[PDB]
């Protein structure tokens, strides 16, 4: 790694912060939503499997 070090933080930094600045911070939610579902059923799925 050399150059596609800055050139891709200019890819998405300069394009997915400047042009979509309402809309990334609305679609950032997703990544809430997601761990949390994944944080909470990660304990659900054993209770099943330490049963039956």
């Amino acid at each position: 790694m050399d150059k596609v070090q800055y050139l891709t933080r200019s890819a998405i930094r300069r394009a997915s912060t400047i042009e979509m600045p309402q809309q990334a911070r609305q679609n950032l939610q997703n990544l809430f939503i997601n761990f949390c579902l994944i944080l909470i059923f990660l304990l659900l799925i054993c209770i099943i499997v330490m049963l039956l």
